[PDB]
């Protein structure tokens, strides 16, 4: 044999050393991935479509004579919507309505405000022209990620939402494609990895250059986004798939085991960690892991993730549990404790938080629905009246002259009215 | 020998390439400036404090034996406050009042909301632990930048606001340090360039690793900020110093020439361009420039920048003026026209906009942030993720009731099972409750 999950104890004097290592895992080195991503980016900029096709065959195991075989018509998204089940389609449509209604209320357009002295301030707001959405291929690709990125882009007025979704060995995810259909994706290319990000950032003969790339992605996508920042807007660099469970010991150990498995099954570099002051509970979770793992469809992925990056960590009390959690700074925190609002203040470095025994971290990947700002460009506007320029100019005049910026000062002074 | 501003005319058939070269020529390469930056970052990541002191001696020309001589105590900020004149201190205090008022109105905190089924949703809002503020050295450092960044950080509750400001040959801008005192800066290091950015992004023995780096910067700072992206939060990376003025010819030509000088006096590489359909006007601006330039206090820097990147550009009409403006794509646009809101629909690539004849682009550098709205009580009503939001972290929370977990769990089960992610499914299914189960 049974699988034995790694065990750490913060009562060990050397516990900080093992925790550091657990948090700095170089499966494939940063440097190796970085060089590979840099080379692919430069390759896509130099050779365009030909490079995209060549990398797609190599990394996605796909046969494609040309870039035209890597274009999915929007009609294929409509077909996907007919192919999923009644219950799947209803879940997606219900979540879409809630996401879309929410963003309609939050949208803020151009505005102007007139001060008492006549000065007008405000912002001129324009949708981005195009936005690119990365969608991981295959089964481990949450449809919520499509809905929650494409819908606010369309609500903002983005004319073209371009989706890139690799098809590993030709595999297509109909639920994901159906979500893309509901969310209003305009164009789809079956490409992935660093080459998809590069094609979106710089453009090729067939892939349009977009103004912002959004979405999740593994280390190749994250590294490519880091490197095309500047050339294109980027929402964020999502970190590796991750869950920290903190438990007081009074949650069912099968539930906790499964909560760890939920993240570990996403991909082989996911990290799942449990922290608890309850030693007997940690033993129960270790047994649950050993028993439940061979019953999992994705046991191979789950085992590899837990061998490389998982751990159960014993701590002394609530205070130490929070200190270790804050150090881990988890992107996803499950506070499986009696009074979660009592633990959160001591874990300010955590990302998304799932509270209590009844809130599985997995619900965060399949959110049923409740932004636009991130798909808009803003120009700030100042239109002083003569009186407003006098008020502002008096302050600027003094400060500028103080540091010898006399063109700044005289520029402002030309519009200062003399007082009564 | 009166100065003759460079003249361009869109009617010329070499205009596209002539303007292309004016907009793109570079002294040092991208690769060499970028290569020097990549080297400096690796050096301070490796040699820590020693690299910072070495780069500071070489590039700033400072006689500093160790990192402890590059630390300015908070008292030195208070002393700056007493060294500036009364009118300068009050001007800093007035500016800080307007900034601080605005950010207080914008500040949002944590919240919770209980759904009908008992599920609690919300957000936990906390300040960043530490923020790092880059402040240019010398006289060309806007005190605005200190106020505009340190004040929202303190209003957010950032417990340690760290400022870096190079002091070339020991020169100190007392107004800038006084601004830092008023804005509540906690610690100051007299360092700059890429090495300052890297010391803040990664931390050294004496410089603390901060959660976000903000502020303006020259090419080395901007390049360094681009490279430490993903390693540490950053704000918008400011581009090179630049102004495009578009005028219909109905603005006093001296005002326009001085608006060009305002940007030109910042540094030798600054780019100041005027576009107009009014040919007689453009001549009056050329004369204004010749007459006004000699006695500018920074006449030599203005002349250098106008020679290298300045231009007066003749166009056929308003539409061609806007086409040229769109090709330049200015981060700072001065629409010095009678009807500025009529020109804006045809301006599609522009950052911050100064409208009409009474709005000098100089006011941008002293009363607003980079492409930020002017802070007033009225403008505070319009939300922005800039400002106090910059320096805060937001954690979404969900606390399902048993019934909420059941409703959400069924939908999670359907979609996760549809994708064969059965750990997701079973984890959600464990919480589904059926009252009739004994
Ligand atoms: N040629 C260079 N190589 C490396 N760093 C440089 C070079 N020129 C300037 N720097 C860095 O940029 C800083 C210049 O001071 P700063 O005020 O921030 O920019 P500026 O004065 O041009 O506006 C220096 O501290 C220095 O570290």
């Amino acid at each position: 044999a049974p699988f034995a999950i790694r065990r750490l104890n913060a009562a060990d004097p050397d516990f900080g050393r093992h925790l550091d290592h657990l948090l700095s895992w170089e499966s494939v080195s940063d440097d190796s991935v970085n060089q590979r991503v840099l080379d692919i980016i430069a390759a896509v900029r130099s050779r365009g479509d030909a490079a995209v096709v060549e990398f797609t065959q190599r990394f996605d195991g796909l046969q494609a004579a040309s870039m035209a075989d890597l274009i999915l018509p929007r009609e294929r998204l409509e077909l996907a919507l007919t192919r999923i089940t009644v219950a799947q389609r209803e879940a997606l449509e219900v979540a879409a309505e809630r996401v879309r209604s929410y963003h309609e209320k939050q949208k803020q357009g151009s505005w102007r405000y007139t001060e008492a002295d006549g000065t007008v301030l405000g912002q001129q707001v324009t949708p981005l022209d195009r936005a690119g959405l990365y969608v991981p291929g295959g089964k481990a690709s949450y449809p919520s990620s499509v809905l929650m990125n494409a819908i606010p882009a369309k609500v903002a007025g983005v004319s073209e939402v371009v989706m890139v979704v690799p098809t590993p060995r030709g595999e297509i995810n109909e639920i994901v494609l159906a979500a893309a259909c509901i969310a209003g994706v305009d164009r789809v290319f079956t490409i992935g990895g660093a080459q998809a990000v590069a094609a979106l950032a710089y453009g090729t003969e067939s892939v349009p250059r977009v103004d912002k790339i959004v979405g999740p992605g593994n280390i190749y996508v994250a590294t490519a986004k880091r490197h095309v920042f500047g050339q294109v807007g980027i929402d964020m660099i999502a970190g590796p798939s991750e869950i920290l469970v903190v438990c007081d010991g009074q949650t069912d150990p099968d539930w906790i085991a499964m909560d760890l498995f939920s993240q570990a099954e996403h991909d082989e570099d996911a990290q799942s960690i449990l922290v608890s002051p309850d030693a007997a509970f940690l033993d129960r979770v270790a047994d649950s892991i050993a028993r439940l793992l061979p019953t999992m469809e994705r046991a191979e992925i789950i085992r590899t993730s837990l061998e490389g990056r998982g751990a159960l960590i014993q701590v002394a009390d609530q205070a130490q549990a929070c200190a270790v959690a804050n150090r881990i700074a988890p992107e996803h925190l499950e506070l499986s404790v009696a009074d979660p609002e009592s633990w959160l203040p001591e874990i300010r470095h955590a990302g998304a938080i799932f509270m209590g025994r009844y809130t599985a971290e997995a619900l965060g990947d399949y959110c049923a629905g409740p932004g636009v700002y991130d798909f808009q460009k803003r120009s700030s506007i100042i239109n002083c009246s003569a009186e407003g320029a006098s008020v502002l100019g008096r302050t600027a005049s003094v400060l500028a002259r103080g540091e010898s910026l006399t063109a700044h000062a005289r520029s402002a002074e030309y519009r200062i009215l003399d007082e009564k």
